[PDB]
């Protein structure tokens, strides 16, 4: 009774290469999707998503309660005051179904100047014991760089789409300083599924996570093949078809700011489904001091009545606001 959202598949492979005309034809497809529902699937992205899913499953299904406390963010473990972002986010049986593991830039090491300075939103990742999870830390760090590479290519396409040179965003998206994160979200099957863990939208739809815009520049998402996402359009909420072979891409509210809402950050939500599944976002965040001057591609002089906002300010406020709105995940 809900209609299907228009979410085109775009072959992004030309964004990795040097065929400028072909990159422009990709850019156009990105422009079109961004102005329509705000979602598309990136196909021919080069990443082994089946192996991602398998390694992620192995982790989620083998990590023990003892380990989850030992890795827990501050919201679950007061001993871990430095873990605001990175670490384990516990479920609460009977009340909260979702659980997840977040990690940041592998280059945020104890000697990183921003870690030394204790700058907000920068943390050193926590990992489980290697002997209990062999290969996991190395797999996950490598995945960070594989999805970083895809995101750089995507950002070349968004820049071209907006009438800019292809490095317009990508120059602010750097291995040594990016605030990008990976989140490995487990949405469990539960029998019985507690009502407490199911939210209800104003329209009656049962949800697992309420409506929101993403806190990102763009978001680069892998999910299992279980339909769950909806996007608000002018025709109401529409269902996003699942595709476990591609990456679902959308703009976050930083892109909306920079573009004066020419590329809106689409409002979307997560339907409740009683299915064991994965939601594995990569949030494309810039550096803490990155500032892009806002502009408007619908105005002849390109000028915007919005003020510049540094990415670090944006991100810290955004993540707090999202927790206030939709709850601690
Ligand atoms: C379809 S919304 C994507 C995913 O939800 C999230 O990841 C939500 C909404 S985008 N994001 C967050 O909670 C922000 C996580 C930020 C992360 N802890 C960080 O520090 O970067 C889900 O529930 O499937
Ligand atoms: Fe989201």
């Amino acid at each position: 009774s809900v209609s299907k959202a228009n979410v085109p598949k775009i072959d992004v492979s030309p964004l990795f290469g040097d065929d400028q005309a072909a990159k422009m034809r990709v850019a156009q497809q990105i422009d079109a999707a961004s102005r329509d529902t705000g979602f598309f699937y990136a196909v021919n992205h080069g990443i082994n998503v089946q192996r991602l899913s398998q390694k992620t499953k192995e982790f989620h299904m083998s990590i023990t309660p003892e380990e989850k406390w030992d890795l827990a963010i501050r919201a679950y473990n007061k001993e871990h005051q430095d873990q605001v972002r990175a670490g384990y986010y516990l479920s609460i049986p009977g009340k909260k179904a979702v659980e997840s593991f977040c990690y940041l830039n592998p280059n945020f090491t104890p000697d990183h100047p921003r870690i030394q300075a204790k700058t907000p939103t920068h943390e050193v990742n926590v990992w489980p014991d290697e002997t209990k999870h062999p290969g996991f830390q190395d797999f996950a760090e490598q995945y960070y760089w594989d999805v970083f590479g895809l995101s750089s290519a995507l950002l070349k396409g968004y820049a071209l789409a907006l009438g800019k040179e292809e490095n317009f965003f990508a120059r602010h998206f750097k291995p040594d300083d990016t605030l990008a994160s990976v989140v490995l979200i487990r949405y469990p099957y539960l029998d019985p599924y507690p009502e407490a863990a199911i939210k209800t939208a104003a329209d009656g739809t049962k949800l697992s996570f309420e409506w929101h815009e993403d806190v990102s520049l763009i978001t680069v998402l892998y999910q299992s093949n279980v339909q769950n996402l909806q996007v608000e359009t002018a025709a109401g909420y529409q269902d996003i078809e699942a595709d476990d072979t591609g990456y679902l891409i959308n703009c976050g509210s930083y892109m909306a700011h920079l573009t004066n809402n020419y590329y809106k950050a689409p409002i979307h939500r997560v339907k409740w489904v009683n299915a064991e599944r994965q939601s594995l976002p990569f949030f494309v965040n810039l550096g803490y001091d990155s500032v892009i001057d806002p502009f408007d591609p619908r105005e002849p002089n390109g000028k915007s009545d919005r003020e510049p906002l540094s990415y670090g300010d944006y991100l810290q406020n955004g993540l707090v606001s999202l927790i206030n709105k939709n709850g601690q995940t």
